[PDB]
């Protein structure tokens, strides 16, 4: 059982077996530009990070090939897998994903406020653009900040779960997609803070849908309800850099060029208009997330697009020495999970894994807020931004995102 998705619609659907970066990545790296007077890069942004890393954990050099300065393959594995990590939740017993949650919650939204009517889980998947509109249309762009951030005062600091089930009081309650989703009655009120569940329309829905017999109280399980609001803040946007994209310029401005990478592995559709609405990301939903929802139905949003995380991650700042402003510095959270995974392919106790993951999601979870605040994050308006990342064109933007990278050969 192999994999089969499709990026953009003009495109050949793309096969692998198991995880489409890493299996692309093994492609590159088997061609004829990956050796001689001929390398791979990926771009400033990703050569920072190894630099990074090799100067700050040395021990990684016995793990990955750092000659002639070229770009590791390991590094970048490694590097992919801590990406499409920062929005896993490894611990805690649960049976829904925050990607699910996600969905249910904005589907419900849509219920709510808008609103043929879906009847599967993959109904809803296929209309996710339409809720993400509607989520958007909602919050709207004005009465200045929608604060897309908790009360870090009254979260852990080195912890990214929630002890038992729950956060301090009122910890969550700010973040605009939670109190928007309590104001329209999609998510029931908080817990109080002083010494079955009949009027819980998530949980309800999640029996529909997915019929697992399981209870989903958000209110219970916090750690999921914060990687609910997280997922619906990342979707969000997602939305909003895919917004009126053209995949279909000049093929010969994408820094992504499948024809170099794998060399012979490679109108008059009325596909839609250069000024597309949401329909890259309704194509992306229906060719791409939703094959890999059913071949794997416990997968995050940073697993399906690492490219994401990311930007998210770039976005932020980081956690008479010296003062340190650099990519490395700010990366540091990413730095460190990275080159515990290249040192341990060589046993680091699972805490230190473990604490070293929750900065790391923690870190992104700062930076989409950042992002998500931002009103203008499109191609356009970031040029220079995107281009550290080997991003050029809309279309480079819809690989880069499911990706975590654009390969190119130098």
């Amino acid at each position: 059982a192999e994999m089969e998705v499709q990026i953009v619609r003009n495109d050949p659907p793309l096969r692998y077996d198991t995880n489409l970066p890493v299996d692309l990545l093994h492609m590159v790296y088997a061609g004829r530009g990956a050796t001689g007077s001929s390398g791979v890069v990926f771009g400033t942004w990703y050569r920072t990070i190894q630099d990074r890393t090799i100067t700050d954990f040395p021990l990684t050099t016995r793990s990955a090939d750092f000659r002639d300065g070229r770009m590791s393959k390991t590094f970048m594995t490694a590097l992919v897998l801590s990406l499409q990590a920062c929005g896993r939740l490894y611990v805690g017993q649960r049976h829904y994903s925050a990607f699910e949650c996600a969905v249910l919650c904005l589907y419900l939204l849509y219920r709510n406020t808008h609103g043929r009517a879906p009847v599967t889980f993959g109904d809803l998947l296929g209309r996710l653009p339409r809720y993400l509109a509607c989520l958007a249309a909602v919050i709207g762009t004005e009465g200045g900040r929608p604060q897309y951030r908790y009360r870090d005062d009254k979260l852990p600091k080195t912890q990214f779960a929630a002890g038992g089930g729950r956060y301090e009081h009122g910890a969550l309650a700010s973040h605009i997609v939670i109190a928007t989703l309590m104001h329209h009655g999609v998510l029931p009120a908080a817990p109080g803070d002083v010494p079955v569940a009949h009027h819980d329309d998530i949980n309800r829905a999640a029996a529909a849908f997915l019929s697992r017999g399981h209870n989903l109280f958000l209110w219970e399980d916090q750690t999921l309800l914060r990687a609910t609001a997280n997922t619906i803040t990342a979707l969000g946007v997602i939305q909003r850099l895919l917004a009126n994209g053209n995949v279909y310029a000049d093929r010969l401005n994408n820094r992504l060029q499948l024809g170099m990478l794998i060399p012979g592995a490679v109108s008059g559709s009325d596909s839609g208009a250069i000024k597309s609405g949401d329909n890259n990301l309704e194509a992306l939903c229906a060719n791409y997330v939703l094959p890999l929802y059913r071949a794997d139905p416990a997968v995050e949003l940073t697993q399906l697009f690492p490219g994401l995380a990311a930007l998210c991650l770039d976005a932020q700042a980081g956690r008479r020495r010296v003062v340190d402003m650099s990519s490395g510095a700010r990366q540091a959270a990413l730095v460190r999970l990275t080159a515990l995974e290249l040192i341990n392919r060589t046993p680091t106790p699972v805490g230190e894994v473990i604490h070293a993951h929750d900065a790391l999601a923690i870190q992104y979870e700062q930076g989409l807020g950042l992002l998500a605040q931002q009103a203008r994050i499109g191609l356009g308006s970031n040029t220079k931004r995107f281009s550290a990342f080997n991003v050029s064109s809309d279309y480079d933007m819809l690989y880069f995102l499911c990706l975590g990278f654009i390969p190119q050969y130098l």
